This record gives C-alpha cells, structure tokens and sequence, in this order.
C-alpha cells in the first residue's frame, strides 16, 4: 500500500491553510473522499435515467459486510437514524416490565438515549456494563451484567473517544446464551477493518458512509432477515408501500419496507464507489497502516510532558487527550492556526466525559492517507502549545 | 426577469442528450441547481472551521417563509421525514377515540399513511374531503367534512399530480373554527411562489430544498412555537440533548430539540444560497413566468388529439396527462430518446390514480428556466409519438 499514490487521490490534501499544508486529523468525524468517489457524485448531479446503480450499490454493501441477503441492507439517513430505528421498531415492541437492556459507558448519545426512551415507554430497565481502568470492557463484566432478563445488548464496535475495539463477537455469544439480540454501532469500525456480520453474528449493525470515503446523508442498517421481517416500519411514505388503501396500507418486502420517502440514489451509488475504492486498497492493508500510526502516536505522545491520553494501548486509529492546564478548544484553535485539524469537544459522549472527569477533550484520528510525518507535526505543535500557554 | 440570463446559470441545461439539447421538464421531482448554489456546496467539500453559516441559513429560511422565530424552523431529512415527525410527535399525542383527522384524495403517500398509522394507534378515525370533477376542493366540502371532532386537517398546498393550488389560508380558518390544527405539505408550492406562514396561519408547513434550487437531503419543518414546545422529539441522539444522565436526559431548546444526530451543515448553507438566488430573481416574477408556461401548455395540449390532461385550468406549473392507448412509461421512453425529460408513474399518489381511473400518468413540470419553445418541443414530440404508436 503506497501512501503517495493514495494521497494523490484526495485533492483536499493539497489545500494550503494559512501558508501551511493541510494536516487533517479529524477522519473520525468525516473522512475525506477520493477522486473516484467525487467523480461518481458529480455524475449524479447532471442528467440521468439510475436504479440499476441503486440496487447495485445495495449489492456491493451486502458483499462488503458479508450479509446473507440484500433484504438485510437498509439505506438510512445515518447511524443515528439507524439506531433510533432499531430502538423504535425492535426495542419498543419487545420489552415488557422486568426486561433489561444493557449498554456500555462509552456510548455515543445516539446509542444511549433511544434505549432510555425505549425503556421508559415499555417500563423496562436500562443497565450499564462497567468499564475497566484503561477504558476496556471485560467479558467477565458482560457475563455478570447480562441476565437471562436481558433482551437487548447495544455496544460501539470501536469507541469514538477511547479507540477501544470492543469484543463484539464474544458479546454476541453472551447475549445469545441469555436470550438477547445484540445491536452494534459500527460507525467507527467499518471504515478501518473488514466487517463480516456472519462471523460476528451481530443481530444489527450500523455504519456511516461519510466515515468511509463516501458521501454524507447515508447510513446502512444491517439486521438479520428474520428480525427485520417482524419489525414494523418506523417511517411511512414514498416507496415502502405496496397497496395504499383509504384506511389501511400494505408494506413492500424487505428491504424497501424500511426506506420511506425518496430514494437516496446518488448517496448509495457514492457509498458503492467508496466501497470499490477501499476494497481495491484492501481493508487489512488499511488496518495495518492504522496500527503503525496509532502505536507511533501513543509513543510520541508519551514523550510530551503533562498531556493525558485516554484509553487502552491496543486501539483503533485515534487518540483523545488533554494538555494539563489548557482548554481543548484552545488547543484546537492553535493547531488550526498551523493547518492541523483535530477536533475538540465531548464527542457526543457526555457520560464517558464525566467518567474520565473532564468536560472535554481533543482528538486526533488517522486514516489511510495519514503519515508519521503528520504525527510529528502534531507532537511538535502540541509542544509549541504547552510552552506558548505556560507563558501567559 | 430574463430567461437567457437565468438559463446561463444552470450548467446542466447545456447538456446534449443523444445529439439533442436537454429539454428538462421534471422540476417537480428535482429542480436543477444554479452556479451560485453549486459553488457553495463545492466550498463545503474542502476544509472549513461553519455554524455561523448553519444558524445563518436557519435565519434566511425563517425570513423566507416569514416565520416569527428561528425556534420554529427545523432542518429535517426531507418533507417525508417532516410529515412523519408531525404524525408521531403531534398526532399520536393528541388523538383519542372519537377524534378525527381529515385529509384529501390528492395527497402524496407521505401525507396519507403517517395519518393512517397515527389514527390506528390512537383508535381515532381518518376522513377524506371529496374532490370536485376538475380535481379541486371546495370550501363547502371542507366545511362539511370538518366536525368539531376534527383535531388535524392535512393538505397539499399544491398537488404534485393535478397542479391544483389548495385554498390553504381558508382551510386554516375552517380548521381553527372547529378546534383543529392544519398541517400543510408545501413541497410543490414553496419553489414557485411567496410563502408567508403568518398570513396562511398554518400550524405546520413542510418544504423540500431540492425542489427549490437547493441540495437534496434537506427539508424544513415549520411549526408554531407553542405547538413545538409541547411536542416530544421523534428521534434521539447527537445534539438535541442538554444533559444526558444514565437513565434520564433533558432536551435542548427549540429548534434543536428536533434535530437528532449530526447537523446537515452543507445542506442548510446550500438551501440558504438557493433562497438568496430565488429572492434576487423575485418569487412573484417566477410565479408569473410559470402562469404563462402553464396557460400555454394547457392550450397547446388541447390541440392534441386523444391526450387527456388532468386537473383544473388554474394551476401551478405542471401538467399530468396520458396519450389514449399508449403506456406513460412508453411516452417517457420516447421523449427521452429526443432529450425531453418528463416523469411517468403514479407519483406516490396511488389513491388519486385510482380516483382518475388510470394506473399511471406522464407529467411535465416547469420552472424558472423553462420556455415556450420547450413546450413546443414537447407538443411536437407528443404528436410524433401518437403517430409512431398508432402505426405499430
Ligand atoms: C460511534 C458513532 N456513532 C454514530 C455517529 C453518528 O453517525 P451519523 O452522523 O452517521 O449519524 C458518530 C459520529 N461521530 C462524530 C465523531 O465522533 O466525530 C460525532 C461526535 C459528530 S457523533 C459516531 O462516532
Ligand atoms: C407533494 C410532495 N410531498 C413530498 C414529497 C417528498 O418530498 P421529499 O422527497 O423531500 O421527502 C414530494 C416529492 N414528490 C416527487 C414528485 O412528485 O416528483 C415524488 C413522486 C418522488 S414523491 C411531493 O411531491
């Protein structure tokens, strides 16, 4: 895998910011898109037929995560919408008082609140697997937290703050043994490593196109055919209908049952081209590149005095940290001045922020186009920043 | 208003199809976008901050439809999502057995089925204002159909099939007199004429950005502040939260209560530029251009033997028709061969198709960049088509 060849593909990396080269370290929020993807979306904003392309893209998505059937690949507005859908069509119809839903402390808001509302409405109860010191889950902890009263476990595959890769294959086993389905938020895993939903045996899996070189506006919700068959739709209109009566309507078959309103043609075809691209590079190749960057970043961050890093040693390609004494918003500002783009904030993980005893953090995240030289620029600029602020 | 100057702004109109000039008559499905809008969206797919722009766009939308407050302008995924939201947060919480919801026979599926589900779930009843012969509603009919049991009236401002402009200001009065709110689907009105939600006194109003020179992926739901204040959110996650507890969360204030997940920054800023554009042309100017085209089209269509046109004389800028004997899909195919783009199908109006006793129709729709010369090309090609098929 050749980083020059790859970088040539992202016109945005040639952008100057304030006389410096863009150093783009916010992929966890949005990847950039290569020329192949860009050209594809340009094509679908001139004149067309289209649905060869649309269903073709569903097929590429299905093969990509190794789903058994296209009936199991639904296009949605985003991973937030995906998770809300499972909470409304699956959770609200399968929970009764006494039933438990268990999640983790590391979750995105969209993987917390929909379960909260589903539990309030059904009068069931919500439960949290506790975290280890280093921000990991242990299989012991899940084993203990899941009762044979647990109907749903929901978990991030990769944490967007800690970079922890959760043992989701094993958690699936533990959920099944207790009579539960597992719901996996794969927003942060799918861009960076092979996903095989059969081997993971997750019951639902959600991915975000804009994190994986595709357009925004488009997510995919995977669910097992059999679960999807019994779920009622969350949204109504457009093209999810078979017969519309005056009082009564019938739904289409899967997957179209779940796609109300106006098909996101360009977005899906775009996601498909993004998939074509990543596959031609190899996800394994990508993942090895990210392990190097992450080991490198964590080592060089240990050289810096009074910066805290959060999470485990083994990690996806991101590190969340704080400068002693300095506000993360301020760090982000100064790095911006130098053309270095990191994100500051709570990362829609308020619970987890409280758990780390912090109100905010900065985050640098890495993808297939980042390099060690960029990590050096980050470390040098963090140094320059610690000095610059101990001096006011 | 100068049509050459306007047409110069849409690069897509210079596109050749099969050695002919594009004749684009499917604006009711998607408008095209001018250079100003295109450049704007290009800008937000290079490197950025952003939220000056986002909230700025909400303000431009508010001034555009003359809402009292930004608290009343919610960004959504589309008019389908908008209508589903009102059905779930408003309808399902305000209907009891005995309550009526009344709609029309001309509605889009997304303005039928969500009310069907809301009524099934609350055990209330759904009712239909009957149509006149010419596809119009009469105020008598609404007066008769609304009882002081009616809690919600829902109506298309402009029909996507018939081109009928519904008397929504008056219907608002009739709904209020009976103790009901009105919900208006303005997908087909907003691109073509001034909207003033204070004068119309609608309780909710929904518009689609991609019909009005803006990007797709973005709708606006207007609701009266006071109604919105009591509605509970439909979706949970992202940035609609104030405090996230372990069991219990608080929402942000309006409008952010209603925007779960990841803000559609580029889309909103794009819609704002589309608004800037239309406003610099003048919506009145646009609307007068469309009346000429529509009168012209209906007159030239009357010259054609054995084509049926549907709807009234007074109309928005669209005509839906059928060739005697010829399948609309086939018409669309032949016109495509000549570079003329019309849409064929049921237009997500299955009930209305059944009412007109047809399984499908063809539709030509007009916007600020269309001309009489294009209508001539359509009429000539429809003639060429009637001959071509009486001959097989
Ligand atoms: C784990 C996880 N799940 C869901 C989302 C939301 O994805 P989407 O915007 O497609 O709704 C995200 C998006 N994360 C952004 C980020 O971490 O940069 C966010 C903080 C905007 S949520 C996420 O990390
Ligand atoms: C009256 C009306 N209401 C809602 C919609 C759907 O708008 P949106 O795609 O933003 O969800 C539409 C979209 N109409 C297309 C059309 O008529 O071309 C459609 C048939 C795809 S729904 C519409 O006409």
């Amino acid at each position: 895998m050749n980083i020059t060849d790859i970088r040539e593909q992202f016109p945005i990396l040639h952008q100057q910011v304030n006389g410096h080269d863009l150093v783009y370290l916010d992929s966890a929020a949005t990847s950039q898109k290569p020329r192949a993807v860009i050209e594809t979306l340009d094509k679908y904003y001139n004149q067309y037929n289209a649905t060869d392309g649309y269903e073709g893209a569903r097929e590429k998505v299905r093969k990509f995560i190794n789903a058994k059937s296209m009936a199991e690949i639904i296009f949605t507005k985003g991973t937030t919408t995906s998770l809300n859908m499972v909470a409304l069509s699956y959770a609200r119809a399968n929970l009764k008082p006494g039933d438990e839903v268990v999640i983790t402390y590391m979750e995105h808001h969209a993987n917390i609140i929909p379960w909260q509302q589903a539990v309030k409405a059904t009068g069931a109860t919500l439960k949290y697997i506790p975290l280890q010191e280093d921000g990991t889950i242990s299989l012991e902890d899940v084993r203990e937290t899941v009762t044979s009263n647990t109907k749903i476990v929901a978990v991030s595959h990769v944490s967007n703050v800690l970079g922890t890769v959760n043992p989701i294959k094993e958690m699936a086993k533990i959920a099944h043994d207790n009579g539960a389905v597992i719901v996996v938020d794969g927003a942060q895993s799918t861009p960076h490593m092979k996903i095989d939903v059969q081997d993971l045996d997750c019951d639902f899996f959600a991915l975000s196109s804009h994190k994986m070189c595709g357009p925004t506006g488009v997510g995919v919700l995977y669910g097992k055919k059999a679960l999807l068959e019994n779920m009622e739709p969350a949204e109504f209109g457009g093209e999810m209908i078979d017969f519309v009566g005056l009082y009564e309507s019938t739904w289409k078959e899967l997957p179209w049952k779940f796609e109300a309103g106006t098909p996101i043609i360009a977005g899906a075809i775009g996601l498909g081209a993004a998939i074509d691209f990543l596959e031609e590079i190899g996800l394994d190749e990508i993942s090895r590149h990210e392990h190097k960057l992450a080991a490198y970043a964590l080592e060089r961050f240990r050289q810096l005095d009074g910066v805290t890093v959060y999470g485990p040693e083994e990690r996806a390609g991101l590190v969340t940290f704080n400068l002693d004494d300095v506000h993360p918003h301020d760090v982000a500002t100064v790095l911006d001045a130098e053309g270095i783009a990191v994100r500051a904030g709570h990362h829609c993980a308020q619970p987890l922020m409280k758990w780390l005893d912090v109100t905010a953090t900065a985050r640098a995240s890495f993808y297939l186009y980042n390099t060690e030289e960029e990590i050096d620029k980050l470390v040098e600029a963090l140094q320059k920043t610690k000095e610059y602020f101990t001096n006011v």
